[PDB]
DNA sequence: ATTTAGTTAGATATCTAACTAAAT
DNA sequence: ATTTAGTTAGATATCTAACTAAAT
């Protein structure tokens, strides 16, 4: 019986935490895992950073910064697109695809373990309640 | 239909942002708000930094860092505990107490604005399930 | 012995304000 | 001659590694 500030704060932090530990063996952070994971799914769209910035609900610098790390790992690649020299377009590298195929399990577990804690009727109402709340902030 | 991670992750983040913007009034960050708020509530006990870490579920360095930020602002003061010289007792300065008394509405404002989004039973379920999901992540 | 309490410093994530590089 | 894409400055928060100092 606590504050929503407390609850959402704690839960979120412990997911970054639990997931940071499991992701250790791949030398990435959860944020990095998620971005990588995102790129696995939607790179078909000739992705550019703003697009990612938009998808991750994070700022332009924040994303610039994360991508830079990932490219230092050579986990991704930014060809400076042709129509614009400003635009860098983002995609995985085999090494990054290999990585994604390899850690994706971790994310899936936590989800399942979570959605194991409840029954289908709950998860839909619960997850559908969550969505509603997120919007109100956003 | 979103993965739980996305939801907690996004929700907690914007809460920080909404809270952070509103607090801009007071020259403090969302976390500083929460820490001072705790200090205001439990100050009498009286807390060591490690007490704060446990309550806030944070590592020792992280608390050490925030407290210093709060100390710089002159909103808390700390001194060495006389019996156990290891410890530093943390307390709110008079300035800090007033500051809390000022900003507390915001935290309440946001908690309500969330609560106002569901039925009393829907909220009852919500907060209840969340505790369990929190628990399940240790 | 070993556990506790706190600091410091290098990473990453994040931010806003402000930059440069370059397309309109 | 002007937005617009991406980066940098420097701030907070967070973690671990590494430390010191102290208690049990």
């Amino acid at each position: 019986e606590f504050t929503y500030s407390y609850l959402f704060r704690m839960i979120s932090h412990e997911m970054k935490q639990k997931a940071d530990q499991k992701l250790e063996q791949f030398d990435i952070t959860n944020e990095q895992g998620h971005t990588l994971g995102y790129l696995y799914a939607h790179q078909q769209d000739g992705l550019t950073q703003n697009d990612i910035a938009k998808a991750l609900q994070r700022t332009g610098p924040t994303v610039s910064n994360l991508l830079r790390n990932l490219e230092r790992k050579k986990l991704i690649y930014r060809y400076v697109d042709a129509q614009d020299t400003r635009r860098k377009n983002i995609g995985l590298t085999t090494s990054g695809i290999k990585l994604v195929e390899a850690f994706t399990s971790i994310f899936d577990e936590m989800e399942q373990t979570l959605v194991s804690q409840l029954s289908e009727e709950e998860n839909e109402q619960m997850k559908a309640n969550l969505t509603k709340m997120l919007s109100s902030l956003q």
